């Protein structure tokens, strides 16, 4: 299930975001979360599997498009389709807009975009 980010989950959200190649230290991560909390165009979501929070997906709303800026799955919960599940849910949630990657999420985005349903 795709849930909205909440401050209760700041620790785990920072845990998951750290697996992104552009997030290399605690200060960078703290700034990213602050940016998600305070910029209205930037929205962070988390993925729940039963109780455990194991995925994070972060976007920027940009008129007709929604740009995926961060995507991460807890290493232990990878290779189970969660990463795609998250993007698919986000496509459903932002159905009025065009979902697009930035340079950092392009490769996994295209991999998923190339699949059959
Ligand atoms: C990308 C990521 C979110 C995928 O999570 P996942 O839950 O394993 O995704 P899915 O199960 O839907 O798909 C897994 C497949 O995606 C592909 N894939 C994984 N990482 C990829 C990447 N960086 N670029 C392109 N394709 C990728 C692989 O083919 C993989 O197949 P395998 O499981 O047989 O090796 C995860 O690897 C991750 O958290 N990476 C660290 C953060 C990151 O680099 N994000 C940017 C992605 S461009
Ligand atoms: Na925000």
């Amino acid at each position: 299930m795709l849930i909205r980010y909440k401050k209760s989950f700041e620790k785990i959200a920072m845990g998951l975001l750290s697996f992104m190649p552009n997030e290399k230290d605690l200060k960078q991560l703290q700034q990213t979360i602050k940016d998600y909390e305070t910029d209205t165009d930037r929205q962070l979501f988390l993925w729940k599997e039963d109780e455990d929070i194991v995925g994070a997906i972060g976007v920027e709303k940009k008129d007709s498009e929604v740009e995926i800026r961060h995507i991460s799955v807890n290493p232990s919960h990878r290779h189970q389709g969660i990463g795609k599940q998250m993007m698919d849910a986000l496509k459903h949630l932002f159905k009025t807009q065009v979902l697009v990657p930035n340079e950092l999420t392009q490769s996994f985005f295209e991999r998923c975009q190339g699949q059959q349903d």
